[PDB]
């Protein structure tokens, strides 16, 4: 094993080296390149990664600085986050229409929310501010044309009606909107965010994407079948994102129903995704060559989000932190690949380095996931998410409501 994680100082050093190796994949700060994205999209043969994964990377580094205190990458990350906001400061840049799912937009909004929660340095005065960006994403996702009567509600996966997948109402789109609403409620103390979060969670439960008996979290269903053709694939990030949002709602409302939802979601996650203490991507990890670029990132989000759950729902700490520790130990045990002696693969439970080429990418998602897992080992030393009581960001009462906003020509 190359990385050591047995003391705070060892974790900090390992996380710093992991942050370096992940950054080697990113070219957006170099002359002639585009800030905020990893190489891609594969549809243009420019690289392996889609736009939303750039947004996920930005958030991973906002968390990295929050957890470690290392500001080395903060200027690169600020540049990337600001470059992708679009003309209406809503993370809907029209050049990226083909990638404009509600989840894709949502992940950028969640990175902006995280920047506000973590007191990440503010953009210049003339540029969109982190809270305002999160508010704009949430507001566009609450817009009436995104909430029709099919399946009695819920967001569709895609924003443009002509995008493939507009007929799929999936968990992740709804989970992103839920999570944003719960987090905006806690930060701003505005109850309208919370009422929408409640509504969307209740929809996910009613439609049966949350299993009423086991609290497994399925993938979605199609409008032409009234959402009854449930795709029962269980992706780790769907259950973990609902757990995260539910924890924010528990912290904000102190309503026992939310504590029960946290506990039930958590029981399900530990049962389904943790194998002998190691996170495992059950729909694809069971054999090599099946996980897509998107799926290689999910276990990193699981780690970072579950770590935050322990701060805002502290009764969960003893159930979560020991399991994240064993999962991160497995992550680092397999970061031993050539040519560096520290290259990271994905198959943590297996105990062995597998070249990311088996899953047809250069390995950025695997690197991101190990960075997230190791950094989040420092959660016990970190401040909890800030609210507007101590945060430094600024909001916008008209976020998402500009006259040139895309909803005005839907
Ligand atoms: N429109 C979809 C996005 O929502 C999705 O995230 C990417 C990656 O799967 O493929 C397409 O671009
Ligand atoms: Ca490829």
């Amino acid at each position: 094993q190359y990385y050591k994680i047995d003391t705070k100082e060892e974790i900090l050093e390992s996380a710093r080296t992991l942050a370096y190796d992940m950054m080697l994949f990113y070219k957006g700060n170099q002359s002639g390149e585009i800030p905020g994205i990893l190489p891609g999209p594969p549809t243009e043969h420019k690289g392996d990664y889609y736009w939303w994964e750039g947004g996920a990377m930005m958030g991973t580094y906002v968390d990295y600085w929050h957890l470690t205190g290392d500001p080395s990458y903060n200027h690169v990350i600020m540049e990337g986050m600001l470059h992708q906001v679009g003309p209406n400061a809503d993370y809907q840049p029209p050049n990226h229409t083909a990638s404009l799912g509600n989840d894709d937009q949502g992940f950028w909004g969640m990175s902006a929310m995280l920047a506000a929660e973590n007191k990440f340095p503010n953009p210049p005065d003339d540029k969109p501010q982190w809270l305002a960006l999160a508010q704009a994403v949430w507001t566009t996702q609450a817009s009436p044309e995104r909430h029709d009567g099919t399946c009695n509600g819920g967001l569709r996966w895609q924003i443009p009606p002509t995008n493939a997948g507009y007929n799929y109402k999936n968990t992740i789109a709804n989970a992103c909107f839920f999570d944003l609403g719960a987090r905006l409620a806690r930060y701003t103390k505005n109850n309208t965010y919370a009422e929408w979060a409640e509504k969307i969670f209740d929809w996910l439960y009613a439609v049966g994407y949350i299993d009423h008996e086991t609290w497994a979290v399925y993938d979605g269903g199609h409008v032409e079948h009234n959402c009854t053709d449930i795709n029962r694939a269980q992706f780790s990030y769907n259950a973990a994102l609902l757990l995260h949002g539910a924890a924010f709602m528990w912290n904000y409302t102190e309503d026992q129903k939310w504590k029960d939802r946290v506990d039930n979601l958590l029981t399900g996650i530990l049962r389904d995704f943790f194998k002998d203490g190691v996170v495992f991507e059950i729909p694809c990890e069971g054999r090599q060559g099946a996980c897509t670029a998107d799926m290689l990132t999910f276990k990193g989000y699981v780690h970072r989000w579950m770590a935050v759950v322990t701060q805002i729902a502290p009764h969960t700490k003893d159930r979560i932190l020991p399991v994240l520790r064993t999962s991160a130990e497995a992550a680092v045990k397999q970061c031993v690949g050539p040519p560096t002696g520290r290259r990271c693969g994905f198959y943590w439970k297996s105990g062995k380095f597998v070249d990311p080429s088996v899953d047809h990418t250069s390995g950025a998602g695997e690197a991101m996931s190990v960075l997230a897992a190791v950094s989040s080992l420092l959660i016990e030393y970190a401040e909890p998410p800030a609210t507007n009581e101590t945060g430094i960001s600024r909001g916008d009462p008209n976020a998402g409501m500009r006259s040139r906003g895309a909803a005005q020509h839907f």
